[PDB]
């Protein structure tokens, strides 16, 4: 048994910022539990989380690599020549390079453990025994043997999210992105479902590592995809998407999957329609990983939708338990659960009590082409505000002219409170968009106006500098109702 | 033949002059004349309706820079799996040079045919000189003596001819070309010398070094001891290894003194130091001086600046009442949308009665030097210049991408300069790939004032280069009254 000031379940993006905060900026003993040490199999997640070993940082090489199927097209409209016969993607080279970097991640937060004074690494299953007492065992079973038990005045639930998988027959013959990360090859065929972020990212990869004769098709249950993004972008997405090969599937959803007499599997959908294919991602959503940590020894309360319920500090209804991250089914963000864990110790350990703010917050989508965005939709800003205007700019940007990529329409649109000009929303589709945004988040930060923008002398050539070219709106909001020209 | 009057006639219909004459008649309803050379981009004038970037400036050389690029991205995908037959691999100048003339030459179009159609708005091809304080002569040619093809009667007159290439007076500078010339070569250089250590030796550089033919070799000279004045050191200092990696030779602390013919046609170019070096084309880029010979100035008494410029005031007023200058004719920041804000602003003021000046300071920019740069406001020496603690807080290291595409040379420097009294953000200096997009935000930040808290509160988007602005909290070092140091004392 041993006495530390803060136990955290889960060494993922928000734990690993609470505890180096805890024992490096004040000086307080923390322990944190995590399930594996490096990535993969058979747990997936590890020390680092989600995000370093099978989510932000792998997903992100591999949606690099898959442009370079664009950039070897597009390098011909610039007199760029070669063989285009011996032109092969390794799916395996990837994978081989996308494994040793996130490998040494995990080795340098090994170093780091071991190097900072007050900071201890447990490995192994932690769960609520009382109070104040966190248990660490050998499997996720209840029953396992018990490794360590942990006294702590404080303690963090940080153990994020996981896929959520339909309760369908034949669920089992399906994947998770879990698995995608390390499927021995390319599928030839592939079938992804989901509307989101998830999905679409992977359906790039796929798309471009296929060997010769292969098809990505992506399925989605309502109408059109990307749901919570800018509709204008999600339109524009799809377009895009179907210009580089990839089948969407809208209104459609898997009703069972079998297997097939060559490995295949052969989905069928609600509507009687079929599809074979050679792999079923399901990328429908991400829940709470809360069923492991006996939240019930305790009486940690959830919300009714599985999150461990919080106020604005993070603190559960039981006195020194707080939860950060995906566990709160929230935003699920990287630097939003960083955020989280860093304010949670200036509260408990320092002297000036801090709350994240999760508005305003840019994000981004690595489809291709990508997208960025930071704050409101207008339909979502039409229900707040009685007067809300559009601008708008869309156009093929030159360079794919030449490259010959003209479906590659670059979009901007900014949304404003039209009483003020206060912005309040830009989405952006295009080359560049994640890079641009980031500088968006700090205007609206400094209550940023239209004539802001506008007055801001430009940087040419950019697609940047379209978010300093619009002076007029292209149409409005009026209490909750689209129209062109204000009344 | 009568002559033509109008509320405004504009000399140059260029970046700043065509943004003056489109919004003075759409915006006010006035009766406007734009005077240019040449109706499309190229020899023999080079630029030509539509101006310097238009012609032989920023939208071709981007679009060659990009061109350019595909080099690193060939080379960069085989650490991402990609294999093909690298031998095979060859850069098609001629292909490269039509698909940029033609892009150009829709954009003159497309310009010529707004004239055509928008009213109150008129073109006149040939060159404009001022005759009296209300009238435009234009003429034939340069030579004040060519014959007069219009007089324009003006009540205000708007001078935006722009800039030319400097030319140093060497033996042999004949032999020598611009970056006029560098957009119109037959064939791409086996060996090139770019003179000079500003943005369009550096970026031309990087356009030569991807298109060269095989056993090339391209080599830049400056004549002081390190490239780029005027941007971050420490991204001087980045660029240059960066540029060596990717093969190109930087001759610093070195000047052609003459040029001389071989007997096979190639340039001898013997050094100042005495060092000799043989290439098949010399090109100058080491300045821009405006355009104000041609313009007869003395006929009405506009004062020039000792350096050259047209003077101006605040609202880009000459000495003479209705006679104004924006623009590179200015000799200040000469980037195209300075000539447009100065532009938009004069008119705003002469016929909107919203009177307006030009913010020269803040401006973002790039070079599109491979890989580029973006910056924004002061540098340190200059902020530790003006006030007495200054924080520079600094990010510099290779992206994991290219751990594994193996240009591990590849650094990304992103710096924040800031008044340490008060915490606003005085300058923001990127050096890696996207940073031209990054910056352009960063401009509306500090026109708001932003202070470094602003940023360090603002989450950031993961993974990007550019959430490294979002993430520095405690400086890396400090200037106390103008002393460099780690700590505060
Ligand atoms: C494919 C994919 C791509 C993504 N891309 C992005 C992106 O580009 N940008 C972005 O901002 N976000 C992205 N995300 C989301 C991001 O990964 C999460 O928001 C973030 O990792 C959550 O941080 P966290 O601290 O809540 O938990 P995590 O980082 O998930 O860490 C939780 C840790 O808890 C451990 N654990 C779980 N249960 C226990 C237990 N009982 N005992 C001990 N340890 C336990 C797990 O092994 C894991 O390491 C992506 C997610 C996925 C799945
Ligand atoms: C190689 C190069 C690259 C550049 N890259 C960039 C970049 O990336 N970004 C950026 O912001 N800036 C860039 N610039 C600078 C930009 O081109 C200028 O700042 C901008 O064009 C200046 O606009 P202006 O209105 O002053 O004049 P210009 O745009 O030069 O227009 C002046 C016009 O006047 C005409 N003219 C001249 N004399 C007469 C006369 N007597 N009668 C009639 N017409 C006349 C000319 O033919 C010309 O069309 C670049 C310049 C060069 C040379
Ligand atoms: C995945 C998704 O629906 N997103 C859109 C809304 C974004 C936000 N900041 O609320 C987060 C990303
Ligand atoms: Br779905
Ligand atoms: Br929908
Ligand atoms: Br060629
Ligand atoms: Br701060």
């Amino acid at each position: 048994s041993k006495a530390f000031d803060l136990v955290v379940i889960g060494a993922g993006s928000g734990g690993l910022e609470a505890g180096w905060n805890a024992a490096t900026l004040y000086g307080k003993r923390v322990a944190v539990v995590d399930v594996q040490t490096s990535h993969g199999p058979p747990f997936y997640a590890a020390l680092g989380g989600t995000c370093v070993n099978v989510g932000c940082v792998p997903k992100k090489l591999m949606v690099t690599g898959a442009q370079y199927m664009d950039h070897l097209r597009e390098s011909a409209g610039f007199g760029w020549e070669f063989d285009g016969s011996s032109v092969k993607a390794n799916w395996k080279k990837l994978i081989a390079a996308k494994n040793e970097a996130v490998l040494d991640i995990n080795k340098s937060y090994e170093g780091m453990f071991n190097d900072t004074e007050g900071l201890d690494f447990f490995l192994g299953w932690g769960s609520l025994e009382s109070k104040n007492v966190v248990v660490v065992r050998e499997t996720a079973d209840p029953k396992s043997a018990v490794k360590e038990r942990l006294q702590a005045d404080h303690i963090l639930l940080a153990t994020g999210s996981w896929p959520q998988m339909p309760a369908i027959p034949g669920i089992e013959h399906c994947i998770s992105s879990n698995e995608a990360f390390y499927l021995p090859e390319p599928p030839r065929r592939v079938l992804t479902v989901g509307g989101g972020f998830i999905s679409v990212e992977f359906a790039g990869i796929f798309n471009a590592y296929k060997p010769p004769g292969g098809k990505v098709t992506l399925c989605y249950r309502n109408n059109l995809i990307l749901r919570g993004f800018d509709e204008t972008i999600r339109e524009e997405v799809t377009k895009q998407l179907t210009a580089n090969g990839i089948e969407i599937m809208t209104n459609e959803n898997p009703a069972k999957v079998s297997l097939n007499t060559d490995g295949s599997k052969h989905v069928t959908f609600e509507s009687g329609k079929t599809l074979d294919v050679d792999v079923v991602m399901m990328a429908i959503g991400r829940i709470p990983r809360t069923n492991d940590l006996q939240l019930g020894n305790v009486g940690v309360k959830l919300t009714p939708k599985g999150g461990v319920q919080v106020d604005e500090f993070s603190r559960t209804n039981v006195p020194n338990i707080y939860a950060i991250g995906d566990i709160t089914d929230r935003l699920m963000l990287t630097p939003v659960a960083i955020n989280e864990g860093a304010a949670l110790v200036d509260t408990v350990f320092g002297n000036k009590p801090r709350k994240t703010d999760h508005t305003r917050v840019a994000s981004a989508v690595f489809s291709i082409p990508p997208i960025g965005t930071c704050g409101l939709i207008e339909e979502v800003a039409a229900k707040e505000f009685e007067k809300v205007a559009v601008y708008m700019s869309s156009f093929t940007p030159l360079m794919h002219n030449i490259s010959g990529s003209k479906y590659k329409k670059f979009v901007a649109k900014i949304v404003t409170n039209h009483s003020d000009g206060t912005v309040l929303g830009v989405h952006l589709l295009g080359d560049g968009a994640p890079e641009i945004i980031q500088a968006v988040g700090v205007c609206l930060r400094l209550n940023a106006k239209i004539s802001d923008f506008y007055n801001t002398i430009g940087v040419h050539p950019t697609s940047a500098e379209e978010l300093c070219s619009m002076r007029t709106p292209s149409y409005y909001y009026v209490k909750g109702e689209k129209m062109e020209k204000l009344p």
